[PDB]
């Protein structure tokens, strides 16, 4: 059966085995927008994704399930090519399951996490500053089809852009400067 059918079973607990890794084509394909109303499966998927982030952040649960801590997850990482992402940033400073998220405005200023970025789908390290917009205005729909328009900055902005990149088939290392990975370009804010 399809990944979505499998993952949305009531009994299913997403774990690292459901997360596809580099090389799997799905991570480089642009995800299909979801239509409204959402199917029960699409709603359940978003919930399963958020439960996974919560489990990955619980020391006891993370150890038992063999999970890597994460603050974001995109459906393509589960081999589901739908524009659905989940973000969970503990202070939670940000908690959202977003359907068809889209950046509708961004700052001229860029930003990058000082400590760089990792990815549950990447088993290895690619050091460097992952250059992103410092600030973004994001439109997304929640499970009931209601539209939300939020403004993000700092770490939250980074996390959300990172997940939106997945639904567009972009990986974090694609935004690190090949030549000099730690170059601090003009207008780049290091967090
Ligand atoms: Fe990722």
């Amino acid at each position: 059966m399809s990944a979505i059918e499998r993952i949305t079973k009531a009994a299913h607990l997403i774990d690292m085995n459901d997360i596809i890794r580099e090389g799997n084509p799905t991570l480089r394909t642009v995800a299909e927008e979801v239509t409204f109303p959402l199917s029960d499966q699409e709603i359940i998927l978003g919930e399963k994704m958020m439960q996974f982030l919560k489990h990955s952040q619980d020391p006891v649960m993370a150890e038992k399930m063999g999970l890597r801590g994460g603050v974001g997850l995109a459906a393509p990482q589960l081999d589901i090519s739908k524009r659905i992402i989940a973000v969970l940033v503990p202070n939670y400073d940000l908690e959202a399951i977003m359907y068809n998220p889209k950046i509708v405005s961004h700052s001229v200023q860029d930003a990058a996490l000082g400590e760089g970025e990792g990815c549950l789908s990447v088993d290895r390290n690619v050091p460097g500053y992952v250059v992103r917009h410092a600030r973004v205005t994001v439109d997304y729909f929640d499970k009931d089809g209601e539209k939300h328009r939020i403004k993000l900055k700092g770490y939250n902005s980074i996390v959300v852009q990172h997940e939106i990149d997945h639904i567009n088939g972009i990986m974090f290392y694609d935004r690190i400067n090949e030549k000099d990975p730690f170059a601090v370009k003009d207008g780049l804010l290091i967090l």
